[PDB]
């Protein structure tokens, strides 16, 4: 019945990855609580689960939690540089299909996404774990291409869209109507990150969303923990391993002051950096002012700034024109999305600019006047591409949300639309992580609960409370 199938860099790394997974398990009380609560009953028993999410040690604990509660799983990474090859080998060695390695080409990246989606002839996932929406995109675009085949000849100059179109042309030639066949079996997708959730709301607004979606990013125990304190840890780690640069006394520019930018600026400040924030939103800008940061434009900073971190989810933050005017050896990295926050394509196609590799994921771009910039991870996620991403404890919060979302998509009735988990579940995720930290929660008396108008067991806040 069950065939072994995987594609990883180096299976001899499996034992090392398995040791790191065992360490991570002891840092992830929320995921272990999910195994303890659901491991016998197996609410996801036999349910086909496709995952597209950074193949890290932390993700390995999520995969094997979903497996412990019954899932029939296939996995790929959502980023060409974020896979930890030893974690991928350890997952493959424990007989879960995984198609992921550090340093994929874009063609390989999309081929792995397709491998993780296709469970068999005319068979796809019933649940999807997604991070950034690329697996969701492939399914929606393949479905659309059955009705509108001309979109597969339209890339709009974008090389990656050409790659996706070529893949979908081949898929639909091999299995005509594949996506209209498998889409009715998809019970839903749970989406990890701000950018992927933006794609979901856009599809829902246009009425093109094909199945229910849980916005996991906007659990309070995800957005206000992972995005902030995960980055506070892992931006520093990515910069350290890539460059070993001392931050103290350096002028560091954080582009964007949402949840990611807030955690990045706090990390930099704690290491003695002079932190500058850029923002388009006057509210987030005023928050940066109240925290003691200087709020400027990128243009204002070019003559003096030492390091640039893009954290916007937007494009064209750091342009070729900017980089021409930067100080020599300025470090440029992206912790937001994709690879277009920095104009890497412009760097690579500007005839006078010479690219010189320093070490893996660290590249010098030398300009005719003799100054250079240092680009990290080809402009992709620096925390995951140059280091190991967020640490396990905070990913346990994000991934406990993922696990509860998966169970809910399977067990509960959803209409097509985008949903968030109930506040009582959000509160439960937080509860599951308090004991490990030694925190002791206060219990309301009956009189106190009446006075503020809540059930003593929650939820404790109005639905639009912002924390
Ligand atoms: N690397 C990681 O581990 C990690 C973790 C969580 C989220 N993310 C990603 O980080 C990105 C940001 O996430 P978030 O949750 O902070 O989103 P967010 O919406 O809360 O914050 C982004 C901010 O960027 C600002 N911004 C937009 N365009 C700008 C521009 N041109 N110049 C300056 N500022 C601009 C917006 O005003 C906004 O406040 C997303 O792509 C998200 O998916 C990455
Ligand atoms: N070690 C990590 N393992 C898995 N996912 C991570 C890790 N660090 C950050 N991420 C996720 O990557 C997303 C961005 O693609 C963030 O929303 C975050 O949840």
């Amino acid at each position: 019945t069950t065939t072994i199938e995987y594609q990883v860099k180096d299976m001899s790394l499996a034992s090392l990855g398995r040791k790191r997974i065992e360490m991570a398990e002891k840092e992830m009380p929320g995921l272990m609580a999910c195994r303890a609560k659901y491991g016998e009953e197996k609410p996801l028993n036999g349910v086909r689960i496709t995952g597209s999410l950074h193949m890290t040690v932390e993700t390995a604990v999520l995969i094997e939690t979903l497996k412990a509660i019954g899932g029939n799983i296939r996995w790929c990474s959502c980023n060409i540089f974020s896979t930890q090859d030893d974690a991928a080998a350890a997952i493959a060695a424990a007989n879960t299909p995984v198609f992921a390695w550090k340093g994929e080409t874009l063609v390989e990246y999309w081929e792995c996404t397709w491998k993780a989606i296709r469970f068999g002839p005319y068979q796809g996932p019933q649940l999807i774990v997604d991070d950034g929406g690329d697996a969701t995109l492939l399914i929606h675009r393949g479905f659309q291409a059955e009705k509108e085949p001309s979109i597969l000849d339209e890339d709009g100059g974008v090389e990656e869209l050409r790659i996706v179109n070529n893949l979908l042309k081949r898929i639909l030639k091999e299995e005509p109507g594949f996506f209209s066949k498998i889409v009715p079996d998809i019970k839903g997708v749970s989406e990890e990150t701000t950018t992927g959730v933006h794609r979901l709301y856009a599809m829902q607004k246009q009425g093109t969303l094909l199945f229910p979606a849980i916005n996991v990013n906007d659990s309070v125990t995800k957005s206000k923990f992972d995005n902030i304190y995960g980055c506070r840890h892992s931006l520093l780690d990515g910069l350290n391993r890539a460059t070993d640069v001392m931050l103290a006394g350096k002028e560091c520019v954080i582009c964007g002051f949402g949840d990611v930018g807030k955690g990045c600026a706090e990390a930099l400040k704690g290491q003695g950096a002079r932190v500058i924030v850029t923002e388009i939103d006057p509210i987030n800008a005023l928050q940066a002012c109240m925290a003691g940061y200087t709020v400027k434009t990128v243009e204002d900073c070019l003559a003096t700034a030492d390091i640039y971190v893009t954290a916007t989810g937007n494009k064209d933050i750091i342009t070729l024109d900017h980089m021409k005017k930067m100080k020599d050896m300025a470090i440029i990295c992206n912790i937001g999305h994709f690879d277009n926050e920095i104009d890497v394509l412009g760097l690579k196609t500007c005839e006078g600019v010479k690219e010189i590799n320093i070490k893996p994921q660290v590249d010098q771009f030398l300009f005719p006047d003799g100054h250079s910039i240092i680009l990290l991870a080809q402009g992709r996620l620096v925390n995951l591409g140059c280091a190991t991403g967020h640490p396990a404890f905070v990913m346990s919060a994000s991934f406990t949300n993922q696990t509860l979302a998966q169970i809910s998509l399977w067990k509960d009735k959803y209409e097509i639309g985008v949903y968030t988990l109930p506040k009582v579940l959000d509160e439960e995720v937080a509860r599951l992580h308090l004991e490990k930290l030694g925190a002791k929660l206060t219990k309301l008396t009956t009189s106190q609960a009446d006075y503020i108008g809540v059930n003593a067991n929650g939820p404790y806040k109005a639905d639009h409370y912002r924390y």
